[PDB]
C-alpha cells in the first residue's frame, strides 16, 4: 500500500488455471480488550464473514465497541497448490484490516471498501494448516477517509466515535473473504477501453502478467458462445464489425479472454473478464451514453439491510434490482462508498447506469471551519486520493459504471475548499480518461456560494426545501427550487442531476392534509420537484434520496435511522415507490 | 308503542313558542346488579350521555355486561313552564329504554336507534325538581331486531352475547337526551311530498295538530330569506314558480314555516322544517332524480368513533361529510341501523344522497335454517316492521334519502325468506310511495338462489369475490364476478348497485406482490371491480365497503375490528381513499 499508486489484482476467479475457495462462514470472534493472533481464540462467540458484527450479536457493548475487533479461522492450504503461487484477500474490511498468518502480521490496508490481499505462498506449505486472523478497526480520525473523531464521555467514560455522516458506521468484514491460487506467470491487472467507429466496436485493451514468460493471447466472445476477434500482445486495440453495444436498457456484454500461452502453443494462464461497448461524452448540457442523450432515473442507496448491516447479500441484491426493473429506475448511486464489487458486474449484465462514489462524505462540520490543519488537511486528501485509485482501479472496466463521483456534501462553499479538491478531479480524469467527474453539491453550498463546482464535468445537487427551508411550504419551495436552478443553469454550461432529493416517511402514516412523515407528503414534494425538472431542458437526472429506509447514528430527529426511503428497510413500497414507477415507465 | 303505526313526534326544536333544554352531560351510572329508579344513585361511575358506554370505561365487567344499566340525573322545569305542555325525549336508547320520572316508569321502547319521549306535563310542575333516570337494556334475542341469543359459559357461568353482524354491539344513550316544551294547542307531525309540474314545484303537504283550536298556515322560505308561496289548511299542495331543485351535488332547501294560527290573527305555535324539492323514479335499469339518470358513488358507513363508538358526534360528521366531497364521494347507506336524525338534515344541506336502512341485520345464520319458529318467526317479522315504520316515520322528509334498505344480508335464498319478507317492501311503498325500495343482497343468494329480488325495485348486492371466493386471484375473480353481474342483469330489468365490496386493509403493510391486508391489494381489488361495473350498462352505483375501520365482536379473523376501511378509524387514507378520488372526481 504505496502513496501515488494501487496494488490489488483483478477479482480472483476459478479457472482451468486458477483456483477458488470460499473463507466465508462463522468465525471465531473477540473484541479489543491483548495481541490475540499468536495463539487460538477464547471465545463462544462466533460472528459471520460476510456482514457488519455491530447488529449480529444483540449485546450493547460489541455495538458500541470503539476500536479493533479480531476475526480468526484456521485454514488449510489444498496439497494440491505447491508450484501454484497462493494467497488470501479481503474484498473489504471494515475500516482499517490487518491479516495475521499464524501470528505474522502479513497485511494492513487502510480503506473500509476496497480489497487487499496477501501472497502467502513462501509463507505457508501446500498442504499445511495456518491460524488466519484478521483484525477489523473501526476507528475513525479526521485523515480517515471518512473523516470523525473519537472522544471521551466526561462521566462514565465511555468511547464514542464521532462522525459528520447519516448513515450508522458499521463495522468488520462486510465482504467475501477468499483463498486463491494463481499460477507463477499470472495476469495481474486488465485495462479495456471501449469506442467505436462508426458500427464497427473498437475496445482497447491491456494486460499485466506476473513475469516475461510466453505471450498474451486474447479471445473475445460474444453472447452466444463464438468469439469475434482474436489478439496477441500485451496491449493493442480489437476491432468488432457491427457491435453490440451495451446499452442503459439494454445490456450486451462480450466475454474478454485473457489467456498467458507459454513458449509452445499451450495456456499457462487464463482470465475471464466481461466488457461491454458504450462511449460516455458530456457535450454542454447533455449526458451522452452511446451518442445519444440520456437521463439518469433511480436512487442514491445504501448497502444496509437487517441484521447484516452493510454486508453484501445476494438476495437483496437480486430483489433490489428487480424493484428499479418494476418501477422503470435506470440507475442508482453507490452512496457514499464504494458497494460490493459483485453488484457492479451485476449492474453490467442489469444495464444499470452507476454513479460510483468514494467513502467521502460528511467533508464538512455544519450538518468550526473544515478545511484547515486540524480538520480535513494534507494528510486528510492524501486518503481522499488514496481511495480515488483503489476505486477506480476497481471499477474501471465495468460498462455499468458511467461517472466518477468524488465526494458527498463536503464543505465547498468554504475557503480553503478549492485548494483541498483541486487535484481529485484532474487525478480521476488521469487516472481513467473514459468517464465524467463529479461531486454531490450540498445545499449550503449555493450556485454563488460553491466555490468547486466548475472543476467539475458534471453538477450534481442535493436540495431539501420542501424538507428544510420551506418546511411543508412547497409553493413556497418551488420559489426555492426554481430560484436555485436558474442560478446554476445560468452560471455554468454542464448537466445537472438531482442526486439527493426526499422526505422522511413511516410507512402507514397517512394525512389528507399537508404532514411531513405522511406517505402522501412523500408523494407531494416528490411530485412537484419533477415538475420543475420538467421545465428546466439543462437537467440530465433525478435520483430520488433514498431507495430505503437505512440505520444512521443514534439521533432525535433521526426515526431509528433515516426515514427517506422509498421502501422500507425491509423493501416495502410506501406511496412513493408507486409515484415513481409511475412517472418513470410511462413518459421517456 | 302500538303494533302497526308510530308515536314519536317532530324532532324537538327552539322557537318563539316552543322550549328546548339538552341532558346531555355526565350522568350517574351503574350496572344492573335491584330497582334503582326509586332512590339517587350510588356511584363515583359518570358516564356521558351521547356515547356508548362500552368502551368508555376501561373496564372489562362494563365492557362485557349483559342486561340492563342505569344512567341518572336530577332535572329542574323550568318556571317559565306552567300553561305549556313538556316532555322528555331520548333521541336513541342503546337497545332497549325506560325512561322513570322520579320513580314510575314513563315510558318503555324496544327500537334501537329512533327516538321516544314521555309527556310529564301531568307528573312534574314547571318550577319542579324531578329524579329522570334513564334504564339501558343490551340484550338481543331472536326477536329482537338485530337478532341474537344471549348464552352462558359452561365453566365460568359467565353471560355472553351471541349476534351475527360484524359491528360490535355498542350499548347505551348514543343520541342526545332532551327536555323541551310545546304549547298546549301544537303541531305533532308534518309530511312533505315534493314533484315538479315542467318548471313549477309543487309541495303536498301534512300537518297534525294537538287539538282543532285556530288554524293552519305556511310559509315556504327560499334560502335568501323571502317567502316565495303560503297555504292554509292541514293540508293541500304548494305551487313554486320556477324551483330552484334540491340536486345531488348542489343542495337546495327552502324552509316550510308551518304555524297554528288562533282565532285572531295571532301565532300560537310554529315550527321550522326544511325541504328539498326533488323526485326520484326508477324507469327499468335506471335511477332518476330530477328526471335525469343518476350513478351513486361512496361508501356503506358506521356510527362509530374511538371511545364514544356509537355516539353520534358532530366533528367526525362534519369531517366525514368533508372526506366524502374531498374524493366526490355523492352517497353513502346508513349501515345496518338508522343514523342520528341530525346527520340526515346534515346530508340535506351538504346535497349527499342517502340510503337510509332499518337495523335489520344478519337476519341468517351461515356468516340452521334462519326462518322458522325458532330464529326468525313472525314476532320478529312484527318488530321488523315496527322499526320500518318509525325509521320512516322519522325520514320520510329529508331530501336527502332516496331510497329505503329493508336489510343486510338476510337469508333470502332460503324456504321460508319470501313469507317472511313479502309485507315488508310493501309496508315501505305504502307508507311511504315516493322512494323505491330495497335491500342488500348477501354473496350466497345468487341470482339463481335468491328468492326475494323480485319483490324489490332496486338490486343492492353485497360482492367479495376478490376476497372469500377467489382469495387473492383478481383474474378468477374477475370470472366470478362477471358471471354474477349478467345472471341478475338477464334475469331482472332493475338497476343495479353494489352496496358493498372490498379487503381489510392495515395502514403501511405494503407488497409489490399480490398479498391480502396490503394496501396495494385493496388498490388491485377495488380497480378492477371498478373495470367490471363499466362494461355493464346495467349498473346504478358502487359503494365500496366500508368507509373506515370500525369495532365488531371479538374474533380471530377480525384484526380489533374490521380493516375493510378506506380510511383508518381515526380518519387516515390509505391508498383505496387515492384511488376513489381519481375515479370520482375525473370522470362522470
Amino acid at each position: 500500500a504505496a502513496q501515488g499508486s494501487a496494488g490489488s489484482m483483478l477479482k480472483p476467479q476459478q479457472t482451468t488455471t486458477r483456483d477458488l475457495i470460499s473463507l466465508d462462514g462463522l468465525w471465531k470472534f473477540a473484541l479489543a480488550s491483548t495481541q490475540p493472533w499468536t495463539s487460538q481464540l477464547k471465545t463462544s462467540l462466533e460472528c459471520p464473514v460476510p456482514a457488519s458484527y455491530n447488529d449480529i450479536f444483540a449485546d450493547s457493548k460489541i455495538h458500541d465497541h470503539v476500536g479493533w475487533v479480531y476475526y480468526q479461522r484456521d485454514v488449510i492450504v489444498p496439497k494440491g497448490w505447491s508450484e501454484e503461487r497462493y494467497l488470501v484477500r479481503c474484498e473489504a474490511a471494515t475500516h482499517h484490516g490487518r491479516i495475521y498468518v499464524n501470528g505474522n502480521l502479513v497485511a494492513d490496508h487502510v480503506g473500509g471498501y476496497t480489497p487487499f490481499e496477501a501472497d502467502i505462498t513462501d509463507l505457508v506449505a501446500a498442504g499445511e494448516q495456518f491460524r488466519l486472523t484478521i483484525a477489523v478497526d473501526n476507528e475513525l480520525t479526521y485523515q480517515t477517509i471518512p473523516p470523525g473523531k473519537v472522544e471521551i464521555l466526561e462521566a462514565t467514560g465511555k468511547k464514542v466515535q464521532t462522525y459528520q455522516h447519516d448513515f450508522y458506521n458499521y463495522a468488520g468484514l462486510a465482504r467475501s473473504v477468499w483463498l486463491y491460487s494463481v499460477p507463477q506467470q499470472h495476469i495481474q491487472d486488465i485495462t479495456v477501453r471501449t469506442d467505436v467507429q462508426g458500427t464497427t466496436g473498437l475496445i482497447d485493451y491491456n494486460v499485466v502478467a506476473s513475469t516475461t514468460q510466453g505471450t498474451i493471447q486474447v479471445a473475445v466472445i460474444d453472447e452466444d458462445g463464438t468469439t469475434v476477434a482474436t489478439s496477441s500482445g500485451s496491449n493493442g486495440t480489437i476491432h468488432i464489425p457491427s457491435v453490440h453495444l451495451w446499452q442503459p436498457g439494454a445490456a450486451y456484454l462480450y466475454q474478454l479472454h485473457a489467456s498467458i500461452i507459454d513458449s509452445s502453443k499451450k495456456t499457462i494462464d487464463t482470465y475471464k473478464l466481461a466488457t461491454g461497448i458504450r462511449t460516455v461524452k458530456v457535450q454542454g448540457t447533455q449526458f451522452l451514453i452511446n451518442d445519444k442523450p440520456f437521463y439518469f432515473t433511480g436512487f442514491g442507496k445504501h448497502e444496509d439491510t437487517n441484521i447484516r448491516g452493510k454486508g453484501h447479500d445476494d438476495a437483496y441484491m437480486v430483489h433490489d434490482f428487480q424493484l428499479l426493473h418494476w418501477m422503470g429506475a435506470n440507475s442508482f448511486r453507490t452512496s457514499h462508498y464504494p458497494y460490493a464489487e459483485e453488484v457492479m458486474e451485476y449492474a453490467d449484465r442489469q444495464g444499470i447506469v452507476v454513479i460510483d462514489e468514494t467513502p467521502a462524505v460528511g467533508l464538512a462540520f455544519s450538518i468550526p471551519a473544515t478545511f484547515s490543519p486540524d480538520r480535513i488537511n494534507n494528510k486528510t486528501r492524501e486518503a481522499h486520493a488514496q481511495a480515488i485509485r483503489e476505486l477506480i482501479h476497481r471499477d474501471k472496466n465495468h460498462p455499468s459504471v458511467v461517472m466518477w463521483s468524488i465526494a458527498n456534501e463536503p464543505a465547498s462553499n468554504e475557503d480553503g475548499a478549492r485548494e483541498y479538491f483541486a487535484p481529485l478531479p484532474k487525478l480521476a480524469r488521469q487516472l481513467d480518461p473514459t468517464r465524467p467527474v463529479t461531486f454531490a453539491n450540498v445545499g449550503l453550498a449555493t450556485y454563488k456560494a460553491d466555490r468547486i463546482a466548475d472543476l467539475f464535468d458534471v453538477l450534481c445537487l442535493n436540495r431539501y426545501f420542501g424538507w428544510y427551508t420551506q418546511t411543508a411550504e412547497l409553493d413556497e419551495a418551488e420559489a426555492a427550487l426554481e430560484e436555485e436552478l436558474r442560478g446554476w443553469t445560468e452560471k455554468y454550461d454542464k448537466p445537472i442531476v438531482m442526486t439527493e432529493y426526499g422526505a422522511d416517511t413511516v410507512a402507514g402514516l397517512h394525512s389528507v392534509m399537508v404532514t411531513p412523515w405522511s406517505e402522501e407528503f412523500q408523494v407531494e414534494m416528490l411530485d412537484m420537484y419533477h415538475r420543475v425538472f420538467d421545465r428546466f431542458e439543462a437537467m440530465a437526472g433525478e435520483q430520488v434520496w433514498n431507495f430505503a429506509d437505512f440505520q444512521t447514528a443514534v439521533g432525535v430527529s433521526r426515526v431509528d435511522g433515516n426515514k427517506k426511503g422509498v421502501f422500507t428497510r425491509d423493501r416495502k413500497p410506501k406511496a412513493a415507490a408507486h409515484l415513481l414507477r409511475k412517472r418513470w415507465t410511462n413518459l421517456h
